[PDB]
């Protein structure tokens, strides 16, 4: 696999080049329309994450099904980082906590706390794209229902690519001048935030969705 | 605080010494189970485990330095993840089965007894299988369990004040200490720097799946109107105070 042969710098370059554009905008009507448009770009992005297209179509879809809302959320948090107290859904749709008032406010608050954490950590764009790719590969990897040799090979492949992204994160940190200790600490801090992003996605899903079949068709096209 | 002064070896020792006991399910013969009776047994067991979890939490270095309020917030967010990771750990050497207790070892098909239970069973079994495939060690397990306790609720402190920022900072420092501890255990076991960082990542990424399982488990516990079976703020506070 070409993905497992990438250096840290090539992995970053490939991920930065794959980044979808920032899109423009009844509040739920506007968010829904925006999310719908974002989804098409997310599929194209996923196909460019090194390692992803090596998987069967079925496994690609499973991964997108599990990760789609976390991916939208982490993008939102990233866009909102420089706007304390506000969520930048789009450049023309910047909302503060009070506008979250319609259990919308609960999720708003969680998103704001994530943005605040990213800001306090001085999260870099290179780190962001790594984390977003981790979400895509990791979120669905533990819920593959299959026990065929193929499924075992797919899971192993995902874990190898995830290891590559870990190596990439550590490289970016060493280059930035962090000590070995600081490198491991920051890697941990970044990965632990992913647990909170999962939580937010689960709560978001309760409040609320692309089907397996819809995602498969979008991937095939 | 003397938690931030511990070496990696003292952190491990303190965590190993804090481990709660393995409890038995009600000696309660009646088999096979109904949906109601299985949930009755799991609920009773979980209730009894909760008291020991609070005693355990109080012995996680750094935890008692936090206000009582923050301690409860953390336990509120983490309790089901902690029960689950314990279950997964106990089940590691029993492929295809969940060891709820030494006298309550269930296979996938017994999950079907409770509607919606089988999906979560399958998730738990997959986690046990991943731990087995990674050859997860006891010292690593206790570190991961303490991370869950300190991490799960840390991002949902409403934090207006300098005090809240000091509490969060303290938690993040203790979490950094547990990370250092995990890496130390790995270096001692002979892993290269690269292998150390990779394994740390692999372990922390499983925590996202444990969160997911907790969230799904919480839904199911509501969905079968067990609403007042999640421990209340007040219950957790009283258990902490005692
Ligand atoms: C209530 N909520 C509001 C709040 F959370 F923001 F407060 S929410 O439910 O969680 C909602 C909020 C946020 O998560 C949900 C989601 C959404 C996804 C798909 C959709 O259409 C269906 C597609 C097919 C409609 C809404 C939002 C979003 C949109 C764009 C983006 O870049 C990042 C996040
Ligand atoms: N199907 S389930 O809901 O997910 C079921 C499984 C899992 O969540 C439920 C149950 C439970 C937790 C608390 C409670 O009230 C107190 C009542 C039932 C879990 C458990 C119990 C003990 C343990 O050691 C590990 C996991």
């Amino acid at each position: 696999s070409l993905a497992l042969s990438l250096t840290a710098d090539q992995m970053v370059s490939a991920l930065l080049d794959a980044e979808p554009p920032i899109l423009y905008s009844s509040m739920m009507g506007l968010l829904t329309n925006l999310a719908d448009r974002e989804l098409v770009h997310m599929i194209n992005w996923a196909k460019r994450v090194p390692g992803f297209v090596d998987l069967t179509s079925h496994d690609q879809v499973h991964l997108l099904e599990c990760a789609w809302l976390e991916i939208l959320m982490i993008g939102l948090v990233w866009r909102s980082m420089e706007h304390p107290g506000k969520l930048l859904f789009a450049p023309n749709l910047l909302l503060d906590r009070n506008q979250g008032k319609c259990g919308m406010v609960e999720i708003f608050d969680m998103l704001l706390a994530t943005s605040s954490r990213f800001r306090m950590m001085n999260l870099q764009g290179e780190e962001f794209v790594c984390l977003k790719s981790i979400i895509l590969l990791n979120s669905g990897v533990y819920t593959f229902l299959s026990s065929t040799l193929k499924s075992l090979e797919e899971k192993d492949h995902i874990h190898r690519v995830l290891d590559k992204i870990t190596d990439t994160l550590i490289h970016l940190m060493a280059k930035a001048g962090l000590t070995l200790q600081q490198q491991h600490q920051r890697l941990a801090q970044l990965l632990l935030i992913l647990s909170h992003i999962r939580h937010m996605s689960n709560k978001g899903m309760e409040h609320l969705v692309p089907s397996y079949d819809l995602l498969l068709e979008m991937l095939d096209a």
